[PDB]
C-alpha cells in the first residue's frame, strides 16, 4: 500500500490527493514531539514518544496558539496568513507530500513558516504543498513550531524556560525527517530546509547553529535573514520582556520559577493578550518573542560567527521583494491607508522614520532621515512614502540579508541571489504596496497553475520557473541545469556580487543589489549609534 | 582740472587712460591711510597724514608683503593671481578710475580682492577697472589690506597685535571713500562693495561688523561669504597660530610685548616663509592668519549675529561657480595634475576628504565619504575626482554661502543669488578643473570686451550682461532694469529660493541651490561633529 507508512514512531496512513488531473500522497498532521502542554509550556521539546495501532494522517493539524490579526476582518489578503484550524498548545505536527508512484531516493524540501515569531501556520492554503511536490517530483514537508511567548520565552538560567524552544522544535522536526524520510521515498542527505521572513531567518539560524548543520543539505532564505534586526535579542533583554510579561499578568516576580509557574497557568490566550505591551519602544516590524543569543543555540554573536567562517559551508538560494516594508507601514504607521494611495505628509514620514529604527537616538533619526529625502520635493507625498517604504525593507530585510550574503559568501559552497518584483495581476491589495512581503511565496508553490485563481499565462510560466529553480537547486545545489538552453542564472561571487531579477520578462543580470543604501544601514549607521 | 582732484588729504593727479577707443581717468596709487611699517606693523591702521603739493597718482602703488605662488613658473593661469609689482609693508593706497568727463555724484563700487587673506592685489590685470567704469558710468574704486601676519596676526587682548587690522584696512579706505568721493564724482551715499573669495567674505563681513555697516550703501559677494570655515577662527586659535609662529622664529614668547617686539625685528619674507608652519591641520583650503572672532569688530558669534539679525539690512547680490574646489585640489591634493585628466583612485580620494575636512573626527570623515560615493562604481576615478572636487566646492564656499543668503533674506531688503557656470573658451587651465574659483572675475571687469584677448562674441555679451547686471544693482539694489523685455532676474526669497544661471545661453531659474549637499554641510554634519 502506497498509503500505509511505518515510521520509528509508529504507523501512518495518508491520503490520495487531487494535483492538476492527477494525484499524489498525502501525510498530513504526523506528530513529532510530545505535546508542549501543562508543565512543559516554554520547555525544550520531546521527542513524541510512539504510539500503537495506526495515525490517520488525513487531516491537517491544529494551529500552534497565536495572535490572530483582525484588522481587516474578512479581507482575504490578510486572512491568508490567519490560523485556518483550530488553535491549541498541542501544535507540533508536520505534513508530507509525496510524489505518486513514491519515488526511490528523490529529493526532500522542508518548508518553514514565517510570521515574524509569533504568528504562523503549515496549513495556509499558499503553503499548499501537492502543486510543487507533484511539478517537481519532490518530497515536501511542512514543518511546525511554537510562535510567540510560548515559542521564544527566554530567562537564560532557567531550564524551565531557557529560550529558542521554537527552533528546537524545527530542529526537532529536521531530525524527525533525518529518521524517516527515506519512508517515504525522500533521501535524508539530500535535505533542502527553505522558509520565509521568520521561516527565513530561522533557515540562516539552522545554518549558524550547530546543533542543527547535520539535519539538512542545502538552504533557501527568501526575506529573511538570521542577523535581522527584529529576528534576535539578547539575553538581558529577552529576560526583560520574560518578566514583563509576568508584571503584565500580576505574576509574582522573586524568582523565575515562580515567574515560569505563574505563566503556566494561565490561559494561552491570556498570554497573547498582553504579548505585544513587552516592546521597549513604539515600533514596527518588531515582535515581542524572537530568538536569544544564548551561548548554547548561538554559540557567539551572529556576527562574530559570520566572521570565522562558523557555520555550515553549503550552497545557499536566497532573495528578497521589491517592497518588503509596505505591509508593515500599512499597519503600523500614520498616513497609511489600504483605501488610498498614502500620500504621506512631512510629519507623517518624520513619524514613520521614528518608528521605522526604535533604536535609533537623535542623530541617528536625523541621518536617516537626510539619506532618504529628496530635498528638492521634501512634500512630495508619494516619494515621502516611497521613501520610507524602502527604509522598513531596506532597514529590515534587503540590508540584513545583504550582509548576510556577503559574509556567507566569503566561506560557501556556492551563492544565488534573487530580486523577485512581479506584481500580482490578481492581487487584492493597493497599487502603493508593490511587491509584498510573502508575496512570492504563492509563486513558490505553483498557485499560479490553478487556472481558477486567474493568474496570467506567463504568471503561470514564471511560476514553473520559480520551482524549477527552487528544485533543481534542492536536488543539484545549482538553480539551473547545466548545459541546457535556457538562460543561466549567475553564482553571487565576492567581486562581481551578481543577482537575478525574477518576473515575467526575460532573466537579467545586475550586480551590487542595493549596495548605496545598504552601505549606510549595514556600515555608517552602526557606527553613529555607537558613538555618544 | 579734470585729472587734479583736491582730496580732503591733499592734491593728487591722475593720468588719462584709453579704454575701447575711448578714453577715461584714473587715479594710481592714492594713500588711504599712513604706512603700517615697522613699529606699526601688526597695528590698527592710522589715516594719512596730509601732503602737500601734488601726489602723482598715475602709476600702480606697491603690494603688500605676501606669499608668491610659484608651482607653475611663467605659467599665466597661476601668474595673473600674483603680485605684479614691488612688494611692500608700505603698501595701503587704493585706486579710482573715473569716467570721462566726470560725472555728478554717481554711483560708486569698491573691489575689495580676494586671495584667502593671505595674498591677493589691487593691481592685477583683472581688476582693472576701466572697462568696468568706462561701459557702465560707475566711479569704480579698488582698495587695498594687509595680508597674511601683517593683517591678520591676532593676539587678543594687545593693542600691539589686536588682529583684524587688514578689515580695519578695508574699513579706513572705505571710509576714505565716504570722504573723499564725491569730489571724483562719486555719490557717497551710494557706494556698493564688492569682492571675491577672502573678498566676499570680507564683503560680508563688513555687513555684519557695526562700525563697518554705515561706509556703504549695499553688497556684493563672489564666491565668499563670511561664515565660511577658512575665513575666521577663534581668539585662542589666533593667539596660538601668533605664538606659533614666533616659535618658528625662536621668538621671546613670555609675554605679547616680548612676542611683538620679536616680530618687528623680522624681515617680511622671514615671516612668510613660515607662515603655513602653524596650520593646525595638513589641509587645504586653510589659511594661517584670517580674521578673528574678537567680540569688538564682530559683536558675537557670525552665527548669533545672523540669527539675531545683527547685521546691516539692505540688498545682496551674491553666488558662486561650479567647479570652485577644482583649483584647491590641484595645489593641495595626491593624484591632481595640471597636465593630465587627474582619474583619482580610491586610495588618493580617501586621502582627499582627509584633507578637505581637516576638523572632522572619522565619523564625519565617514559621512561625507558615504556622502560624495557612487557605491554602483567606488573606482571610477572621473566620478571619484568629480566628487572630491564637489566636497572641496560645497563645503568651503557654496554650503557656506547657502548658509548665509538663507540666514539674510530673513531680515535683508532683498537678495539676488546667481550660479556661474560658463567655462571661458580660452581657458589656459585643463577641462577637468571646470568652471574655476576666481574666473568669473574676468567677466564682471569687462575683460571679454577686448578683442584683443581672444574671447568669443557670445562671450563679450555675458560679459556686458554682468557687467550691467552688477552696476545695476549698485545703483538701484536690483540687477532688472524695469522694463527691459529680456529675462528678469528673480528675487531670491526665503520660500521659493530662487536663483539664475550665468552662462552665454538664455536665462533659467531653479531654486534650491546644491539644497541636498548642503543640509547635509549646513545641518547634518556639524551636528555629528558636535555630537562626536
Ligand atoms: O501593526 N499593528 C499596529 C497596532 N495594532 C493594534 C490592534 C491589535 C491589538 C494589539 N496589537 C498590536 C500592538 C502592537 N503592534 C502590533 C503589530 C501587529 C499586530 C498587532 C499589534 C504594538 C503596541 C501594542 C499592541 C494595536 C496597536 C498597534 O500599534
Ligand atoms: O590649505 N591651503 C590652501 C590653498 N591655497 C591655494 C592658493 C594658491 C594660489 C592662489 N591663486 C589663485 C587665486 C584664485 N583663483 C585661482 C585659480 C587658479 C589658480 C590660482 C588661483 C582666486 C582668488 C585669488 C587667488 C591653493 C591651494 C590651497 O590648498
Ligand atoms: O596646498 N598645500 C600643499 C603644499 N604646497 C606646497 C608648495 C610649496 C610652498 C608652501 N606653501 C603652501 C602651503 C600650503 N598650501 C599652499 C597653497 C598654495 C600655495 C602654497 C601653499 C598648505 C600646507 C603648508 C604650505 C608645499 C607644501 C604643501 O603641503
Ligand atoms: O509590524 N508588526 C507586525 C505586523 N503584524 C500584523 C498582523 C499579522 C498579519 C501578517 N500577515 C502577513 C504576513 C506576510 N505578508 C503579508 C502581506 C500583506 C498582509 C499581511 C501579511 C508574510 C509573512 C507572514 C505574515 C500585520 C502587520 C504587521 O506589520
Ligand atoms: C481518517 O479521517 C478522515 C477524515 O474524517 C476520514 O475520511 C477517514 O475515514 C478516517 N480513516 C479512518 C480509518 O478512520
Ligand atoms: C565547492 O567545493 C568543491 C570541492 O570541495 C570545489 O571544487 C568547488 O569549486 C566549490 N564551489 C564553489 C562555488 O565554491
Ligand atoms: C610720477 O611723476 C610723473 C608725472 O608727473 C610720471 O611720469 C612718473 O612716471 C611718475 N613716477 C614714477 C617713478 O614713475
Ligand atoms: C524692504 O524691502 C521690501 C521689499 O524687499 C520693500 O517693502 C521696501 O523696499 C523695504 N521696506 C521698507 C519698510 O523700507
Ligand atoms: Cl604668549
Amino acid at each position: 500500500s502506497e498509503l500505509l507508512v511505518n515510521t520509528k514512531s509508529g504507523k501512518v496512513m495518508g491520503t490520495r490527493v487531487p494535483v492538476l488531473s492527477s494525484h499524489i500522497s498525502a501525510f498530513l498532521g504526523i506528530p513529532f514531539a510530545e505535546p508542549p502542554v501543562g508543565n512543559m509550556r516554554f520547555r525544550r521539546p520531546e521527542p513524541k514518544k510512539p504510539w500503537s495501532g495506526v495515525w490517520n494522517a488525513s487531516t491537517y493539524p491544529n494551529n500552534c496558539q497565536q495572535y490572530v490579526d483582525e484588522q481587516f476582518p474578512g479581507f482575504s489578503g490578510s486572512e491568508m496568513w490567519n490560523p485556518n484550524r483550530e488553535m491549541s498548545e498541542d501544535c507540533l505536527y508536520l505534513n508530507i507530500w509525496v510524489p505518486s508512484p513514491r519515488p526511490k531516493s528523490t529529493t526532500v524540501m522542508v518548508w518553514i513558516y514565517g510570521g515574524g515569531f509569533y504568528s504562523g501556520s503549515s496549513t495556509l492554503d499558499v503553503y499548499n504543498g501537492k502543486y510543487l511536490a507533484y511539478t517537481e517530483e519532490v518530497v515536501l514537508v511542512s514543518l511546525s513550531y511554537r510562535v510567540g511567548a510560548f515559542g521564544f520565552l527566554a530567562l537564560h538560567g532557567s531550564q524551565e524556560a531557557p529560550g529558542n524552544v521554537g527552533l528546537l522544535d524545527q530542529r526537532m522536526a529536521l531530525q524527525w525527517v533525518h529518521d524517516n524520510i527515506q519512508f517515504f521515498g525522500g533521501d535524508p542527505k539530500t535535505v533542502t530546509i527553505f522558509g520565509e521572513s521568520a521561516g527565513g531567518a530561522s533557515v540562516g539560524m539552522h545554518i549558524l547553529s550547530p546543533g542543527s548543520r547535520d539535519l539538512f543539505r542545502r538552504a533557501i532564505l527568501q526575506s529573511g535573514s538570521p542577523n535581522c534586526p527584529w529576528a534576535s535579542v539578547s539575553v538581558a533583554e529577552g529576560r526583560r520582556r520574560a518578566v514583563e510579561l509576568g508584571r503584565n499578568l500580576n505574576c509574582n516576580l522573586n524568582s523565575d520559577e515562580e515567574l515560569i509557574h505563574c505563566l503556566r497557568e494561565k490561559k494561552p490566550q491570556e498570554l497573547i493578550d498582553v504579548e505585544w505591551n513587552v516592546l521597549p519602544f513604539d515600533s514596527i516590524f518588531r515582535f515581542s518573542f524572537v530568538p536569544v543569543i544564548d551561548g548554547e543555540f548561538f554559540p557567539t554573536s551572529l556576527e562574530s560567527m559570520l566572521n570565522s567562517g562558523n557555520f555550515k559551508k553549503t550552497q545557499i538560494l536566497l532573495g528578497v521583494n521589491k517592497d518588503e516594508g509596505s505591509f508593515f507601514l500599512l499597519y503600523g504607521a500614520p498616513g497609511f491607508s489600504k483605501d488610498s494611495e498614502s500620500k504621506i505628509s512631512r510629519e507623517d514620514f518624520m513619524s514613520g522614520v521614528k518608528l521605522s529604527v526604535p533604536h535609533a537616538n537623535d542623530l541617528g533619526l536625523d541621518a536617516v532621515t537626510l539619506q532618504y529625502t529628496d530635498w528638492m520635493d521634501d512634500n512630495n507625498g508619494i516619494k515621502n512614502r516611497d521613501g520610507l517604504d524602502d527604509i522598513v525593507g531596506d532597514h529590515n530585510v534587503i540590508c540584513p540579508l545583504m550582509h548576510f550574503v556577503n559574509k556567507y559568501t566569503k566561506f560557501g559552497n556556492g551563492t544565488y541571489l534573487y530580486f523577485f518584483n512581479h506584481r500580482a495581476s490578481n492581487l487584492v491589495w493597493p497599487e502603493w504596496m508593490g511587491v509584498i512581503h510573502g508575496y512570492e511565496i504563492e509563486f513558490v508553490f505553483g498557485l499560479p497553475l490553478v487556472k481558477e485563481l486567474n493568474y496570467t499565462a506567463e504568471e503561470e510560466a514564471l511560476s514553473r520557473r520559480i520551482m524549477h529553480y527552487w528544485a533543481t537547486f534542492a536536488k543539484t545545489g545549482n538553480p539551473n541545469e547545466p548545459h541546457s538552453q535556457e538562460s543561466k542564472w549567475p553564482l553571487f561571487t565576492t567581486k562581481e556580487q551578481k543577482f537575478i531579477d525574477l518576473n515575467t520578462e526575460p532573466m537579467k543580470v545586475h550586480q551590487r543589489l542595493r549596495v548605496q543604501m545598504c552601505v549606510f544601514w549595514n556600515q555608517f549607521l552602526p557606527k553613529l549609534l555607537n558613538a555618544t
